[PDB]
């Protein structure tokens, strides 16, 4: 599908972007990709922040569903009219699908200043849909009413500005090496997975698994770091904090709360753990583990880096900086979820990202919370 390779683009920590028409006449908008919302919302009004925004006067496919909807954010927001229209990917399928399309009429620490895209295509599931699971989200109407197949893929390359390619309906072997392995999609709501082992370094951290998926652990590319529940967290810095020991950094830079830089190409990569995490496999008692490098938590901001791996209350999240170490395929015909060293990713000539299986892991099930 050489027509979908590098069809996305975006700038550091402001997320991946595809161009997406709708309308018709088509209107070009650039659309977030988000694993992890399954609402299409494209901005509808001259918000100063947008380069452009969806003109509902100038579509004459354009289809009022007569209902609005409220997106509230821990601090900002997002509020639209429903309606339907036809909607297309120019790097994409050729096809044309009606889908439900939120216009944003108003919104709150939504739209990113500065930023080059106008909306966000949800690829998630209808159970987390808004107002609620009746609102059908793009990818089921565009597999519904085509011939497409019903999974897409995801090379996220980061490098300010970023490029990647989502292949839309199949899968384009050049862009991995080695095997794609597979994780159960747990449930059809966020792309969740169950996360079985632990490894810093090689050395897991040993912690009742069932607390690395509390209360869920999902694959996100609309988010950017890796978040993990608190305990899970507050282990996991605790191992990486040993293992980087060489050198001593603030307790806020764990946290977040600041920033820590090095000075030109002065990064000491090596004095920072590797990051395993076994996922459950396809078969009973099988597993595998991708691993990840600094490269991917430790990204840039002389050269000053943010740590992204943080905590959280939702669950654990895979975020870029698991993602843009390998391609990931979201095979929605067979519920799961592949991974494959990404053949443009990031890494040193001493440590490199890898997907390697099978390994024997015993009751992956007491892993899953309920």
């Amino acid at each position: 599908f050489v027509e979908m390779v590098d069809n996305l683009r975006g700038k550091s920590g402001q997320g991946y972007y595809v161009e997406m028409t709708v309308g018709s006449p088509p209107q070009t908008l650039n659309i977030l990709v988000d694993t992890g919302s399954s609402n299409f919302a494209v901005g509808a009004a001259p918000h100063p922040f947008l380069h452009r925004y969806y003109q509902r006067q100038l579509s004459s496919t354009y289809r009022d569903l007569r209902k609005g909807v409220y997106v509230p954010y821990t601090q900002g927001k997002w509020e639209g009219e429903l309606g339907t229209d036809l909607v297309s990917i120019p790097h994409g399928p050729n096809v044309t699908v009606r889908a439900n399309i939120a216009a944003i009429t108003e919104s709150d620490k939504f739209f990113i200043n500065g930023s080059n895209w106008e909306g966000i295509l949800g690829l998630a599931y209808a159970e987390i849909a808004r107002p609620d699971d009746s609102l059908e989200p793009f990818f089921d109407s565009l597999v519904k009413q085509t011939h497409v197949p019903n999974l897409f893929s995801l090379q996220l390359c980061g490098a300010a500005s970023v490029g990647g390619s989502m292949i839309i309906g199949g899968i384009d072997h050049s862009l991995y090496t080695g095997s794609l392995w597979y994780t159960p999609i747990r449930r059809e709501w966020y792309y969740e997975v169950i996360i079985v082992r632990v490894e810093i370094n090689g050395q897991d951290l040993k912690m009742d698994c069932k607390e690395y998926n509390y209360d869920k652990s999902i694959v996100d590319s609309g988010t950017t770091n890796l978040r993990l529940p608190k305990k899970v967290f507050e282990a996991a810095v605790k191992s990486i904090k040993a293992a980087s020991s060489t050198e001593k950094f603030p307790d806020g830079f764990w946290l977040g709360e600041q920033l820590v830089c090095w000075q030109a190409g002065t990064t000491p990569w090596n004095i920072f753990p590797v990051i395993s995490l076994y996922l459950m496999g396809e078969v009973t008692n099988q597993s595998f583990r991708i691993t990840i490098l600094p490269q991917q938590y430790l990204r840039p901001v002389d050269d000053c880096y943010k740590f992204a791996i943080s905590q959280s209350s939702t669950g654990t999240v895979m975020g870029a900086v698991i993602m843009e170490g390998f391609y990931v395929v979201f095979d929605r015909a067979r519920k799961r979820i592949g991974f494959a060293v990404s053949a443009c990713h990031v890494h040193d000539e001493f440590r490199t990202a890898a997907v390697e299986g099978p390994f024997v892991t015993l009751d992956m099930e007491d892993c899953g919370y309920n």
